[PDB]
């Protein structure tokens, strides 16, 4: 998918330029990704503002029940995780292991995103 | 600390005591939390009323500078929020991370908080 690849990349121009020819912002992988998966992963913030600016899912989960935000805390992308958060995104969805972005953060030994999620997520 | 224990579990009679035995209504944590920070995440409304009635800050700040406005928000403690807006709680009061409690509200999911707060929380 166009619209996953140019997000992964961190190709914004690209991105933009699939969501006008009409890419669908919550087309899913075989995995249940978003883009917007990929670009909290990656810590592609940019391409995340498009998305999210475009109208995609900021609570999006793929087969796993992960959302973006499990993605950016589990890979440490901080800025992504704040994005995530000042949109409004859900602290508190669990993953079918029962797995909060926070307990993701502290598994994937992200203390740095643990400590930002301790000051807004009550569990 | 005994008054946060009590308060802590709803047992009324017990805060009741510890204070009248000159327990301290403020004392904080090694968190940074006063047992109004407890009563109000629990859900512990006549606890609550009781620390209010003795004097407790409304407006206390823990480590991660969260009110007990914060803590009934994210944790969905409705009567609690209520308490401390007939108290006039700081409702734009932000966390270390800019969040106020309406915010720390939708980031709980918790959006019957979020209606309430709605009505008179102006930011």
């Amino acid at each position: 998918s166009i619209v996953h690849q140019t997000a992964s990349l961190g190709d914004v121009e690209g991105l933009k330029a699939a969501l006008a020819s009409g890419g669908n912002k919550d087309e899913e992988d075989s995995e249940g990704r978003t883009a917007l998966h990929f670009a909290c992963g990656y810590g592609e913030l940019k391409c995340a503002q498009v998305l999210i600016d475009a109208g995609a899912s900021v609570n999006a989960v793929d087969k796993n029940k992960n959302t973006p935000l499990h993605y950016a805390a589990g890979y440490g992308r901080k800025e992504c995780v704040s994005l995530l958060l000042e949109n409004g995104a859900a602290v508190t969805l669990q993953n079918l292991d029962e797995k909060t972005p926070i307990d993701v953060a502290k598994l994937n030994s992200q203390l740095e995103v643990v400590k930002l999620l301790e000051k807004d997520a009550f569990l």
